[PDB]
């Protein structure tokens, strides 16, 4: 549709790899943990200090066409590494420009670029078996602090929160960054069924000090559809009356009718009662209403499945709670006094109806709704002076908790660039077919050493002599680049998520090796 | 999705240092008592005049896009300061450059920024903790006459008009700054409930003199719902004429019939009778009557929550004044015949409310509520020739009540920049883990004689002789820049609040501890 | 219209190849097993890495406008190629390339361009009959293993897993190329009658492992239209009940009456029923349905032609199924009680419908039914770490699919270019009427030794010699390009579809030979 320029050979070559050494430079300086951190304008208002590596990567897009080449698939690299992994994307990005730097520099009239990437991917294949092979799986809480220090730039303070949160609400829990008003970070603990629905009426408010809502073993009365009648709410108060007990009721909302007769009961004989919205816009508030009828231990009515009536309440089919705290911006139960084996039995089918999904928006529901069931969820609260710092800081929490979830899932290497170090005599047992394979499995082979010489380099400390006494060690002792001697990486804490690793090396290779073949580029004329 | 221009190392941190330098000089010529003031050019009108250093910075946007990061960073720096504690913008904007260029001069090779950030909070926070060590509370009225003297220029007049309005309305009181039409300022205490409706119509007027409608000992008629019918109204003048008391009738508003037989009866037989609107527009509305139902002794009629008829009216259930005063666009109470306990117990509510807000508007509303049950409102009339002058004398006067609050809530420590310097012997005793950290309390205890040496440089004086005077002299001895000797500051008068030192300076060390961290810095291309 | 520029003789044809060169080099690089690839930038997003000849050569437009129709007329010869075989889209655009440049050198005052085309397509049709000559059929799946190898750039693992789906769905069977979610391809064979519908309503779920809804000998219910009355519903539940069968009932959807008495009936006597929507919106529903009525047993009700009622249902009339999966995304009916006779008599009448329809996508839809009543369809899933190596792979799995589509249709000959290497006896036998004709027979005979020129020219080795190495060996001998040897190529299995190559030679020769009579060039003048 429009003119295009095509280039051939080195002068293509030349000038893509010109795009990747610009965008692998950005983010090769935030490496490790003596790396330091990238400043991008942001249009609207302040700009963006960070130091992660797909932040930066995102944010550079270059003038010259035959640069910006590079600098996308380069972009590729880093993003796939933080969809899949949620960490490493530094170390894709860097292994990603010397695996194309490699490939770049083999390219002859005889050589065969293709066979040349179907080695580099057996080598790689050969180098995460390897890597799989020494992994070592995490079985105490220490070993999560570490992972969650080493991925945090070797902050022990969100380490030892998010350790926390991990014994408080369970490994494969829900835990949730959010902004915090204070200058520290902080852990809040949420148990039970808490929904972000306040009270129809203030009027239903009996606590004066925090001005909440709040009973001792009350009564539950669920429905799907609205209330609005008066004879759909008086026999659920007649119970309510009969046997003296608090009422909650949670619905879509309460009408005219209903509300008059509530507050008015409420403000002249003095009834306990409390009216709340239920949570959710769709199916998630069918969801969430039967889980709170399964929990409480009553019966929902109005269920559009089964005839429910509101016109006849039986005391069984309320549901009991032993606590419930309702405030303007959010409704709390606790100690619902239901059946376990049928809270077990929703639990069950909420774990297989979240191992079916893929959806990646369900998901997220039905993991709040199991966690709801289940022990509680964990809000980690970051921090900071300005807005600047609450987002720095919760770039380093966010991968400091992907990071963990990784390690909980899959295990344990050595860290500062020492896990692919280790698996350079895997590939010195490799027998290529060709003489092309061997040219990628020698890009591979020195690829390998290319994150430890980058955390090294960013230490101000020569990477390639720091490098030759790590494989001249033993196969525990690497470098600690904040303290600048070679010590025990296990003992000391250094260590790193596997799934990581391979991840980082996959992604990198894949893309990079896939570049490396090429030979002619075209893109669009600069209007 | 635009093209950047990416720029690496020292390249790009003396280009942000010069959108500092630029930033933080028009604003430390700004910067004590012999400070000078700065001048905005507006697009729609007469330009602005200004010595407030948040109205400086905020108004400083450069066309380099290198420059403009530095520019945005203390921008924040000083708009943080004037959210979180409403003074210090200058102290905070100049000592964030000083953190800035101390940082950038000492980045090398081998230094680790970060470290140096972590051992500048750790010497911020001790020095933090010095100064509420070292601070005084407020225990009488000369020291808030001082304070806002000290917050407004100098200027005497402004201090003892807030002074005395803290008198008056309490020193956790409402007070409020508005424009006046004369030459000098003046003090207008508004005690009872005064709000801003006036009549539905001007047949009331009773008062020749001043066109007003006074009564004494006058019944009050409060409704929720609007009036109209004639059995509505009637009753309560059959009460308002048995007893031959006026009436006052607080509603949303008075339709047709009503109005009709209100100004028909006040002008045929001579019954007092006057119909105001009620103050809001929703809940606040409620809340408002819902205090006057208090405050006057009697119940609104018309509330939803519990069933009240206009059509059946008793005696108790109308309120009582001593005066009442309604005007074309205000209606005034006093005098209100209530209950102390009933008042008290609202005012706990109103409290316990305030208590549990965050959303920065309503709280505003729940103050004014409080005031108005309180000792009532101040509102200090700004007065001066032209625009100009009301909106630079109200920058002073807006800064020397948030000094004055803010001195309230925490306390007093030394003026002129002194307060920092003898935080310095806090600073000698602190034991570096790294000689990064080293670094950091190394620019943070140069940082501290930067506001000190500021003050003396605007007032012509030599700033580093100063300060290495002040040093070697008493803990209560400073230097006092309008005068020019060495002083006992506190007998003085010299002081600054607690809150607005540690505000000031933990905001500008945040920001330009994380500014630089800068390696590499990603704009967009200038189109 | 607009203003022209027009151009006479060698100085527009000298252009016009300009164009074509520039666009057949850029498509000659990614010949043959060594030939490398070419990446094109994308303006939305990630650039496309590509080895296909048409998506090379459609991406090519060039500012010039001269040029440009010769790139135009590659371009249609390209995509020619690709529309009418599906491959050889590389060896049609150096033909044509070659073609073009042979018949523009041979132009001369008293040549007759006309006659030389004639010519040139008198050689092309010998040299086709000499190809139709020379083929031998496909025989045994290790061929169609080895023409999907040898069109998947030598990937051995996609020939294998097209030839397991051809052996499994038959040769003539609908084979589906998908995005895959993992790192390598998968094959998934698809039997009986799925279609993307779901259940109306969750509560039919009686299997909890997956969240299917499954049953075995079930009946079937089929209805035209929409079902929302009871009665319509009823007696279909009476014949379930009564013979203690599971009943699924495929319609356009259930209403509000329906659905309650399904769900009612479902989860308070325990009823097994479950109601799926019918695939398709138009004449494709109804077809649909026709043939689950034909496979399962029973009489679709509710057809327009036939008067059919839902209120009168009897045993008969309801099909029957082995095996019912009803699952959220999908349903899946298997092992259909019908009668064989008519099957084979709704396949013959879907056979004699393809037969006479050419609005290519009527005939997917009939090939997608035959298919369902046929042993199935098979679905290839490309995996890869990145969106480009999926892109990159499905472009040569769609080549292998297509090349071996072809060589099941007409044959096989030797590949590598040596198919058409044998055809130049047959054009030493040909008498040309009259000097011009002779010219084009030349032309046409230099032309035949392009794609193995090309081939052995990306290996890195001399075409020529290699060429006439291959013409003085055997008729069975052959260049290896990617092993460097002469091979016997049906027995090392380097063989090409006739239809391909017959289609490629054709389609550029015409197009050629059309271009070489140019004397006038008339183009729009750049504005
Ligand atoms: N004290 C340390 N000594 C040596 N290596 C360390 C130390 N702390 C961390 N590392 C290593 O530094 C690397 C962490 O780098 P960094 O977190 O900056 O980037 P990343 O994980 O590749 O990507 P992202 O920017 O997405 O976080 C890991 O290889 C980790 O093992
Ligand atoms: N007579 C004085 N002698 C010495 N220092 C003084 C005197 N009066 C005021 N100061 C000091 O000068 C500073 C006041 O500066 P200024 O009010 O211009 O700026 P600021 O408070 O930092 O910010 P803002 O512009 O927002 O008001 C304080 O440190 C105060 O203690
Ligand atoms: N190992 C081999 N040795 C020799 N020739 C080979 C070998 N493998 C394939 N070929 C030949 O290379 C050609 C395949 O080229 P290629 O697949 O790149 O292009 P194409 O089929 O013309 O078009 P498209 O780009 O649409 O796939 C065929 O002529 C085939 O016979
Ligand atoms: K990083
Ligand atoms: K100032
Ligand atoms: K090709
Ligand atoms: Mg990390
Ligand atoms: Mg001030
Ligand atoms: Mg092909």
């Amino acid at each position: 549709g429009s003119a295009k320029d095509v280039k051939f050979g080195a002068d293509a070559r030349a000038l893509m790899l010109q795009g990747v050494d610009l965008l692998a430079d950005a983010v090769a300086v935030t490496m490790g943990p003596k790396g330091r951190t990238v400043i991008i304008e942001q249009s609207w208002g302040s700009p963006k200090v960070t130091k992660d590596g797909v932040t930066v990567a995102k944010s550079i897009d270059l003038k010259d066409k035959y640069k910006n080449i590079g600098a996308k698939l380069v972009q590729d690299v880093a993003n796939n590494t933080n969809e899949e992994a949620g960490d490493g994307t530094t170390t894709a990005t860097v292994l990603a420009r010397s695996i194309a730097k490699e490939g770049f520099e083999k390219i002859s009239k005889g050589a065969n670029p293709v066979e040349i990437r179907r080695g580099v991917m057996l080598a790689v294949d050969a180098v995460i078996a390897e890597l799989k092979k020494q992994s070592k799986p995490v079985t105490t809480p220490e070993e999560i602090a570490q992972v969650a220090t080493i991925s945090a730039n070797g902050d022990k303070e969100i380490g030892n929160i998010i350790s926390d949160a991990m014994k408080k609400v369970g490994r494969k829990g829900v835990i949730t960054v959010k902004d915090g008003k204070t200058l520290n970070d902080e852990l809040e603990i949420i148990e039970g069924m808490k929904f972000d629905r306040g009270y129809i009426s203030p009027y239903f408010i009996n606590t004066s000090k925090g001005q909440k809502c709040e009973f001792q073993d009350a009564y539950v009365l669920l429905s799907e559809k609205k209330i609005s009648s008066i004879q759909s709410i008086v026999p659920a108060l007649e119970i309510a009356n009969a046997h003296r007990k608090p009422l909650v009721i949670i619905a879509e909302d309460v009408d005219g009718e209903a509300l008059s007769t509530l507050v008015l009961n409420r403000l002249k004989v003095g009834l306990q009662v409390v009216a709340v919205k239920a949570p959710g816009f769709g199916d998630n508030r069918k969801n969430q209403l039967k889980d709170m009828a399964i929990a409480t231990g009553g019966a929902v009515f109005g269920e559009e499945g089964l005839t429910l009536n509101l016109e006849d309440v039986q005391p069984h089919d309320l549901g009991k709670v032993g606590e419930v705290i309702v405030t303007k911006d959010d409704a709390m139960l606790l100690k619902g006094k239901g059946d376990k084996a049928q809270i077990e039995k929703r639990i069950q089918e909420i774990i297989e109806q979240l191992d079916v999904t893929t959806s990646e928006y369900e998901k997220e529901k039905l993991n709040e709704r199991l966690a709801k069931l289940s022990d509680g969820v964990a809000v980690l609260k970051v921090g900071g002076t300005s807005d600047v710092e609450v987002n720095e800081k919760k770039d380093r929490v966010t991968d400091a908790l992907n990071a963990t979830r990784a390690a909980v899932e899959e295990g344990i290497v050595l860290g500062g660039g020492c896990a692919l170090l280790r698996c350079i005599p895997a590939l010195d047992s490799l027998t290529p077919a060709n003489e092309d394979q061997k040219i990628g499995i020698e890009i591979i082979k020195r690829t390998l050493k290319i994150p430890a010489m980058t955390i090294a380099k960013n230490a101000g400390v020569e990477g390639s002599l720091i490098v030759e006494k790590i494989m001249q060690s033993s196969s525990e002792v690497g470098y600690d680049a904040m303290a600048g001697d070679f010590v025990n990486m296990v003992e000391k804490g250094i260590i790193d998520p596997t799934k990581v690793v391979r991840t980082a090396l996959l992604d990198a290779a894949g893309v990079a090796s896939l570049l490396t073949t090429a030979e002619v580029v075209v893109t669009e004329i600069p209007k």
